[PDB]
C-alpha cells in the first residue's frame, strides 16, 4: 500500500487559529481569525503538496496555480470531515480554537456556505467515508479545477490527475469483487467531490466581496491571501478557471 502509506505521512497535523475564545463573538473577529486560519492552513497545503507523489512532475508555475486554485476547496474537504469525525456534524470545527455553532455561522455572514459545508460532514457518516476514502479524495481535488487557456503543462496534468483517479479506484476495489458495487460507490464519491465546488463558490464570492470593502467592515486580510484573492480569484469568478465536475 505505498501510495496509501504516502497519503496518511504526509496529512497535516492539527492548526489553530489563535482566535480568542474569551471574547464575545463578532464579525470582525471571527474574520480576521478565518483569515489567519486560512493563511496558517496554506503553509501546510503547500508543504503537502509539494509532497504528493508525482507532484513535481507538473511545471512550477502550474504547481502553485493549482494549490491557489484548489486552496478553499481543499480546506472545505478536510474541514467537514474533521467535523465528521471530531463532533459528529454538530459544529463546523474549523480548528481546535475555532468551532462554529448556529449563532457563529449567523454571526460570520457566512451562513449559507456554513450549513452547506455541515451537510457534507454529515455526508462522511451517511456515506460512511473510510480514512482512506477520504486522503485519496482529497489529493484528487488538488487536481480539480485548471484554466480554460489551459495550464504550462496541461499533458503532465492530465496523466497526473488520470493516476490519482486510478489510485481511488484501486481504493473502492480493495475488498469489492462485485463490479457493480464498485461502479456505486464511485458514482458516490464523485457525486461527492463535485458538492465540494458549488461551496467553495459561494465563499469565493463572498471572500471577493469581503475584500472590496474590507476597510469598510474593519477586517484584516493577511498579505498573501488578499494578492490570491485579488489575483486568483477572480479568475474564477470570472469563469476563465473552472472545476473539473465528473456530473
Ligand atoms: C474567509 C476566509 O478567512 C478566507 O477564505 C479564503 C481562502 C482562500 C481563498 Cl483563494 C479565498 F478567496 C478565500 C476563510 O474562508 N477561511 C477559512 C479558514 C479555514 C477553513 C477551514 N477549514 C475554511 C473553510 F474551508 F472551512 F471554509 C475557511
Amino acid at each position: 500500500p505505498i501510495f496509501l502509506n504516502v497519503l496518511e505521512a504526509i496529512e497535516p497535523g492539527v492548526v489553530c487559529a489563535g482566535h480568542d475564545n474569551n471574547q464575545p463573538d463578532s464579525f470582525a473577529a471571527l474574520l480576521s481569525s478565518l483569515n489567519e486560519l486560512g493563511e496558517r492552513q496554506l503553509v501546510h497545503v503547500v508543504k503537502w503538496a509539494k509532497a504528493l507523489p508525482g507532484f513535481r512532475n507538473l511545471h512550477v508555475d502550474d504547481q502553485m496555480a493549482v494549490i491557489q486554485y484548489s486552496w478553499m476547496g481543499l480546506m472545505v474537504f478536510a474541514m467537514g470531515w474533521r467535523s465528521f469525525t471530531n463532533v459528529n456534524s454538530r459544529m463546523l470545527y474549523f480548528a481546535p480554537d475555532l468551532v462554529f455553532n448556529e449563532y457563529r455561522m449567523h454571526k460570520s455572514r457566512m451562513y449559507s456556505q456554513c450549513v452547506r459545508m455541515r451537510h457534507l460532514s454529515q455526508e462522511f457518516g451517511w456515506l460512511q467515508i473510510t480514512p482512506q476514502e477520504f486522503l485519496c479524495m482529497k489529493a484528487l481535488l488538488l487536481f480539480s479545477i485548471i484554466p480554460v487557456d489551459g495550464l504550462k503543462n496541461q499533458k503532465f496534468f492530465d496523466e497526473l490527475r488520470m493516476n490519482y483517479i486510478k489510485e481511488l479506484d484501486r481504493i473502492i476495489a480493495c475488498k469489492r469483487k462485485n463490479p457493480t458495487s464498485c461502479s456505486r460507490r464511485f458514482y458516490q464519491l464523485t457525486k461527492l467531490l463535485d458538492s465540494v465546488q458549488p461551496i467553495a463558490r459561494e465563499l469565493h464570492q463572498f471572500t471577493f466581496d469581503l475584500l472590496i470593502k474590507s476597510h469598510m467592515v474593519s477586517v484584516d486580510f493577511p498579505e498573501m491571501m488578499a494578492e490570491i484573492i485579488s489575483v486568483q480569484v477572480p479568475k474564477i469568478l470570472s469563469g476563465k478557471v473552472k472545476p473539473i465536475y465528473f456530473h
